[PDB]
RNA sequence: AAAAAA
RNA sequence: AAAAAAAA
RNA sequence: UUUUUU
RNA sequence: UUUUUUUU
RNA sequence: AAAAAAAAAAA
RNA sequence: UUUUUU
RNA sequence: AAAAAAAA
RNA sequence: AAAAAAAAA
RNA sequence: AAAAAAAAA
RNA sequence: UUUUUUUU
RNA sequence: AAAAAAAAAAA
RNA sequence: UUUUUUUU
RNA sequence: UUUUU
RNA sequence: UUUUUU
């Protein structure tokens, strides 16, 4: 309500930290070919693009997948995702097909809590499989 | 009452010829594949919107539509980054249709302590989008 | 706390939108009048840049006002009339206010009831105006359209 | 109560009025022949003997109509009413019948708010259709 | 609500008054001398411009003044009125002063019950007196 | 209930009316030009193909628009309506556009109280501009 | 209860209907001769003087009758009514007789909705019989 | 705009007052400028709810 | 609460 | 209690 | 209680 | 309350 | 027990 | 509440 | 909540 | 009914 | 989303 | 609600 | 809260 | 039981 | 109440 | 309830 500066009575040197860790939704693309599995690298989220190349390590939590790019004719767009882990990959396929040809493709699937470690850009977060040649990615990680 | 009523008017009341205006103004702006847009302040003043009497504006929020249709093969999107004179930011508030038949859409609003007047000369916010047209609504106070 | 950065706006369809919108006022002008003469106020003095109404032809008045803009002669009170007028058939009333202070303005006014309110176009009058001050102040309540 | 006069503590001059409004209800006739339909001109209101002829202008609220005179042998009196508006005329015929013949014929319409505006000499209210030779109106309206 | 004309299953026909009665505030002025009282004639009120020509009687209720027009220099204006009556007149002065030279004078008195009788043009309603030369009136009356 | 007719004590002999009053909603389509506004005529409501062909006047309330051909290519359809009164022509260009090119765009206004007056075939209702060569509208309004 | 015009948002094309049914009460009169029965025709209710002259079917709900001219001397009035169907006719003859010869004399029956299909032109909806030699009726139906 | 106030009573002054929102209440110098005023007085007399800083 | 219909 | 004729 | 409008 | 119906 | 009828001049 | 009456 | 300037 | 601005008016 | 901001009673 | 105080 | 005093013209 | 940036 | 959520 | 007054 004041609309005038004010005198704050700062006590003791508070601890600092000048790096936090940051929580986001990174949306990115990725060019998928046909009938060929894509493995996602992790470090797609680290770039000045997102303001995360300051960051070398990440806890992914959830992946969230859409078709970028119409499908072939006749056909509704799919999407597939299979989580891959340093300790051991998965096979699920996770997928997702579209009722309207128009229309996107979506699927996405969460990481339990004792699974969500940090990755590095050399690590991968999943395969992605689709009849179109690109799918829109969207991850909830946390950054540090 | 069918009729008309006299009143009992009294003092001479304080009176503005000139008083201000909240707005909905719905204005299109041509942009290029992968380049962007800035979106003029001036683009609100005009006889079109009653609102030439008027050389200021506070914008209060902003939204976009993709006004014509996309690339082959592609969803329609479109991206918003807000700009002031005291200090541009960096924020591409994005939006993309799921059906590619469908416009792409998003917006942002300026917070209170933002709303500064604008004249003509300023700029809004750039304007990104695979669609060679977008359709603005700018939720804004003309004084 | 409030926002003190921008926030993202969910938006969706297009929405339902009018460029030219209407516009309710309390229009705010003066019109000169002579001893023992009544003026029939024009419409087309609502439009105007003056009033930001340039853009508009047509206005719909809901309720009428005067002041006496200007002394009275000589040993008398300021007074102001008021006869309203309606293309349908004009009135024949004249709402009377006077002043009880020499120096002191003279007011009065009147509704239009809402079966009377259509629209009025420049060519209109909205009512005549009497009075022994030369010059009467008018404020005049009307939604443009 | 008072039995003399008192004074009244008058203050400032009032907003007045020397020629106010007036709500009134009309008794007048018009006359009609067979087959043929008369046009009650709004001037046949304002008239001296009404106290209206200080008027230019009324607003019509309601029409009531009661045959005048007695019917052609052998038939009951009947009225019929169709509004008029300088807007565009109406073609409704709000017609009344007597079950006696020996008694009158009525009946009569309201105009809604919407079409509640004035009315000049030179206009009509509504046309009369009757088989009496004359008929009585009573107009309900607002003087102004 | 109605937007179109609508029906009225009218009866009898009514009780009727083409010439009926008017309860008015009637604002009119006289001029009046220094030091001389002023008959206030009733038929002042039966005029054109006030639609009341139609009326040759009418009950006055109560009186009330304002002086028209500013003072003689030095004074403060001032009004007086004296009721009359066919039956017998009034010998109150009814006085009203102003309290800025700039501001009218006012006073009324109002007519008992009893005392409230028709009365003609030809008739007087009070004496009026005032240092100013002409006073505005605002009479309460029943025309009939 | 009842299988079988049954007796009616019917009275005296009631108002009627043979023509009354009748609110709708029309539909019917215009032709429109690109860039050129159509003023949509009254008249139109008045048919044969409506049941309304016995009246002569309207009053209307409100007005709905559709677009009711395809838009031109890489354009989604729009359709704007700006009122028409004899007592004054508005400003107004009240705007609808379609968020999917395959879809239609779609608009309308009401009439206020104080506005519904009659219309007649020569009187105009309002003007209709669009990028679609036709358009479809939806009139609601009481003929009498 | 605005003053002016707004904007209504519209949405996807409705349901529209150009030509409803519609509920009327229609008034005509049938000449009759005396000892004679004379069977009414449907058709009459299809006319451009009921605003029905395009529709070819109609559901008769109710019937009433009233004497519509005077009866012979010395003799009170009546009406007798036999319903007709076209699946069976009937042999009732509700009757009504004025108890003052200047009063008409009526009678009226209600159809039950068993019996309630539609008639055209050609059908008849049931016999009159009278001692006057017109008779006004007033029928409650259901045009479609 | 132009906030305007007449009085009722020649020998009256008139008056008129506008606030600035929170939105526009920043700094202001010497050399800026407040409103423009407009009067058939010769003189106008003006007071000024502020903040000094 | 609007129009037509015991 | 619905339907029919009657019925203070 | 029904039918158009809503 | 004369004639008909109404899930046993 | 919020404990009888008014009007005229001065609160 | 003072006070002048039916 | 007392005091100061402001303040519907 | 979580992290990164604050844990006390 | 079901209360508020600007102009008006 | 801008500047001061008020028993820890 | 069954939420202030009447009369004149039109319900 | 204050609220504000970003999170499925 | 018009405009704007 | 509309509306015209003390
Ligand atoms: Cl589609
Ligand atoms: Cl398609
Ligand atoms: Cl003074
Ligand atoms: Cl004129
Ligand atoms: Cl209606
Ligand atoms: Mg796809
Ligand atoms: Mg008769
Ligand atoms: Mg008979």
């Amino acid at each position: 309500n004041s609309n005038v500066v004010t005198m704050i009575r700062a006590g003791s040197y508070p601890k600092v930290n000048p790096t936090p860790t940051w929580v986001r939704a990174i949306p990115f693309e990725v060019s998928v070919q046909s009938g060929i599995a894509f493995k996602v690298p992790v470090g797609s989220l680290f770039s000045a693009n997102f303001r995360t190349d300051s960051f070398t390590s990440v806890t992914v939590m959830s992946v969230r997948a859409w078709t970028q790019l119409t499908p072939p004719v006749n056909e509704y767009s799919f999407v597939r995702l299979k989580p891959l882990f340093k300790t051991g990959d998965s096979t699920e396929e996770f997928e997702g097909r579209a009722s309207n040809i128009n229309t996107r493709a979506s699927v996405g699937y969460r990481i339990p809590t004792n699974l969500r470690q940090n990755t590095v850009a050399a690590d991968n977060v999943c395969e992605v499989r689709s009849n179109c040649r690109q799918v829109a990615l969207v991850i909830s990680c946390c950054f540090n």
